Parts: C-alpha cells; sequence; structure tokens
C-alpha cells in the first residue's frame, strides 16, 4: 500500500516572519497515524493547538493564515508546501511566535530540513482525495478550478498589469511525477515590485522582507544580485504557494488545479467550495503501490 509518513527525528529552525518581522522558532515533530499536520503556539499558556485545514483559515491577505478563538498561525504556505510535496501525513509544527519563518522565501529549505530529520513510512494507508467532477470559483478576472485528472497537475497563469521580460502573462503547467516538486517548484522564492514593497513597509507591513527572502523586481529587471534560480520563477512561485493551500484539504490530491491570476483568497474560496461539493471528491486510499496514480520518492 501506499503508507501515510511522519518524520524520523524532531529538527529545529530559527527565521523571521516576513510580515510580522518576529523571530521564531519552528519546530517540526514527528507524530502518529491520522494526525494530520497540526500547528500550535508553544509562546501562549494554554498552548492553542489548530489542525491545518480549509476550516481554520482566518485571514487571506498576502499569506494564509490559521485561526482559533484570537489566536493566529499566519504564512502556513511554504511549510505546507513543502509538507505537500513530500507526502507528509502527520506533523506538529510548534511556533515561539504568531508567524512561520519566511527562510529563503521558498519551500527549499523546509524541504532540506524534513529530508534531513528523514521520512518515516507508518502502518496506515495514506488518503487521497480524487476530484471526479469540475469545481470552479470566479471573481472578476481570475479563475481557479479544480478538474479530474488521473494524477497531481497544477496549471497557473500570472498577468501583471506591465510588461515584466516583455510580456504581462507567465503560465506553467507541471504534470508532478515523484520528483517534480523538488526539482521545478521546492526552490521558487516569493517576490514583489519595489513600488508595493516600499508600500507595504510604510504600513508596517513586510517588516522582515529583504533580498536574502524575496526577489525584488525594480519595475521590469529583477535587482537581486545572482538574479532568478528559474526562468518563469514567478509563476513556480506561485504553483508553491497553491500547493500549500490545497494541502489544507488535509489529504492528498488526485486532479489539476487550474490558477488565472489566482491568491490565497480565491484558492481558499474554491478549497471551500470542492468541500460543499461532496459529489465532486471521494477520499480514497491504494493497497497497491504500482496501480496508483501517484508515486512519492522513497523515505
Ligand atoms: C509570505 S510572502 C507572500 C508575498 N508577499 N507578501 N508580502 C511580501 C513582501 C515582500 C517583500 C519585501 C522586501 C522588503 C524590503 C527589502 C529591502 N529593501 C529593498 C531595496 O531597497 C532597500 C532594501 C527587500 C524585500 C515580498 C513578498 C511578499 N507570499 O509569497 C505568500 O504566499
Ligand atoms: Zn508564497
Amino acid at each position: 500500500m501506499i503508507k501515510q509518513r511522519t518524520l524520523k527525528n524532531i529538527i529545529r529552525a530559527t527565521g523571521v516572519g516576513l510580515h510580522s518581522g518576529e523571530k521564531v522558532y519552528l519546530t517540526l515533530k514527528p507524530a502518529p497515524v491520522d494526525t494530520g499536520i497540526v500547528f500550535c503556539r508553544t509562546d501562549l499558556d494554554p498552548v492553542v493547538e489548530i489542525p491545518a485545514r480549509a476550516e481554520n483559515v482566518g485571514e487571506t491577505t498576502m499569506s494564509t493564515t490559521l485561526v482559533k478563538g484570537d489566536v493566529k498561525v499566519d504564512t502556513v504556505e511554504h511549510l505546507l508546501s513543502a509538507m505537500a510535496g513530500l507526502g507528509i501525513d502527520n506533523a506538529y509544527v510548534e511556533l515561539s511566535a504568531s508567524e512561520v519563518p519566511i527562510m529563503d522565501g521558498s519551500a527549499g529549505p523546509f524541504v532540506f530540513l524534513i529530508q534531513s530529520a528523514g521520512l518515516q513510512e507508518q502502518e496506515a494507508a495514506k488518503k487521497f482525495i480524487r476530484i471526479k467532477r469540475e469545481v470552479s470559483v470566479e471573481e472578476g478576472d481570475k479563475r481557479a478550478v479544480f478538474v479530474p485528472f488521473d494524477g497531481f497537475k497544477v496549471s497557473f497563469e500570472i498577468d501583471f498589469d506591465h510588461p515584466v521580460f516583455r510580456g504581462r502573462t507567465q503560465q506553467a503547467s507541471v504534470d508532478f511525477s515523484s520528483t517534480s516538486f523538488v526539482k521545478e517548484v521546492s526552490r521558487a522564492r516569493t517576490f514583489g515590485f519595489m513600488r508595493d514593497i516600499e508600500y507595504l513597509r510604510s504600513q508596517n507591513l513586510a517588516l522582515g522582507g529583504s533580498v536574502e527572502n524575496a526577489i525584488v523586481v525594480d519595475e521590469n529587471r529583477v535587482l537581486n544580485e545572482d538574479g532568478l534560480r528559474y526562468e518563469d520563477e514567478f509563476v513556480k512561485h506561485k504553483i508553491l504557494d497553491a500547493i500549500g493551500d490545497l494541502y489544507l484539504l488535509g489529504n492528498s490530491l488526485i486532479g489539476e488545479f487550474r490558477g488565472f491570476k489566482s491568491g490565497h483568497a480565491l484558492n481558499n474560496q474554491l478549497l471551500r467550495t470542492l468541500i460543499a461539493d461532496k459529489d465532486a471528491w471521494e477520499v480514497v486510499t491504494f493497497e497497491d503501490a504500482r496501480t496508483a496514480p501517484i508515486s512519492y520518492m522513497r523515505p
């Protein structure tokens, strides 16, 4: 069977919240079968526990925020993308502050931390959610859609309001094999335009931003000394974001996501619309990994 996965070992990181500028201590702890990904704030008493689920999303401005009462965990999208990409089912994420650290602005550092700690296969079938029918949300010219697909595929188009490298649009389609995430998506950094960033900074937002954790685009050219990691790093980063939001379903998807200008807010609306449309999906397991539509890397 395709088995659930957790971490072999506890692993620890430190970093800064890009939004908050706060120093945060991050601990990833192994968890047992059918735990899911569960966030908790170690700096509160009592400690509060928030499953990484669509129903616990409270804010979607610039990032996905988990909320339970007045306790928040901000910027979950990059870490959840790493845990989706590697097929982690079960883990505790323990934070000393209200925001996941930004690291280098990609999922790369999280993937390496997880893959260092090692993956542990567990004696329980991994659960998948199979898209059996098309489900779409729109807001003006923005679109997000789930369509049936025997595997996992993301198609994404961004549409800037001015040309960047001579075009307003950037498109990528990734049909995921076991290695696609690590090779072609995980290293894609977050980005902003210099005028947007200066405005955000003025409003006391993006207090942990730097060239070390974000691509800065000064109108139509990249400011960062060493340039881009991928030709279309920007759309690859939006694919990373969508993968992190998708994992809030709490099980791995069999199907295709297609986004046109779809950010955390519309991605979250698509999740809620899919969940409400129960005839469009079904939970499934694969007792034979060899006949499954998805395969993960060896543990
Ligand atoms: C979780 S990130 C999010 C998208 N997002 N939301 N807010 C963001 C802010 C930034 C930033 C920035 C930044 C600020 C200051 C500097 C330094 N200065 C520059 C040059 O001049 C002087 C020195 C550098 C860079 C980048 C991405 C952002 N996201 O991907 C959600 O998914
Ligand atoms: Zn992002």
